[PDB]
C-alpha cells in the first residue's frame, strides 16, 4: 500500500536518463511504472531530473495549485519533462501514448515530514 510520496517518484521521476529520445518513451514508461495496468492512465508527465533538486522544489515559489490550495510550489528553473497522453486511438489493454519532450518549470504539491512532492500539478 502504496505512500503519498512513492507513488509520486514511480509516477513521474525518470533520472536515469537526461529526455526522451524517441517516440516510443512513453508507451515503455507508461507500461513499465505500471501505469497501464487495469487501465489506461490518461495523461502522465516524467521529469528527467535527480531526485534531490525535484524534491528541492518544495522550498522554491509557493504558489496555488489549480484546485485552490496553496501548497503548490513552482520550480525557479527549468526542468527537462516528457509528457505523455494517450492518443485518440488508445484504448484498454493496448493503451498508447504520444510522447512530447519538453524543458518547462515545474509545479507540485508538497505534503508531509520530510515536506516532498506528492502530485504534479503542471508544467509551465
Ligand atoms: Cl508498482
Ligand atoms: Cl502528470
Ligand atoms: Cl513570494
Ligand atoms: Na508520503
Amino acid at each position: 500500500k502504496e505512500t503519498a510520496a512513492a507513488k509520486f517518484e514511480r509516477q513521474h521521476m525518470d533520472s536515469s536518463t537526461s529526455a526522451a529520445s524517441s517516440s516510443n518513451y512513453c508507451n515503455q514508461m507508461m507500461k513499465s511504472r505500471n501505469l497501464t495496468k487495469d487501465r489506461c492512465k490518461p495523461v502522465n508527465t516524467f521529469v528527467h531530473e535527480s531526485l534531490a533538486d525535484v524534491q528541492a522544489v518544495c522550498s522554491q515559489k509557493n504558489v496555488a495549485c489549480k484546485n485552490g490550495q496553496t501548497n503548490c510550489y513552482q520550480s525557479y528553473s527549468t526542468m527537462s519533462i516528457t509528457d505523455c497522453r494517450e492518443t485518440g486511438s488508445s484504448k484498454y489493454p493496448n493503451c498508447a501514448y504520444k510522447t512530447t519532450q519538453a524543458n518547462k518549470h515545474i509545479i507540485v504539491a508538497c505534503e508531509g515530514n520530510p515536506y516532498v512532492p506528492v502530485h504534479f500539478d503542471a508544467s509551465v
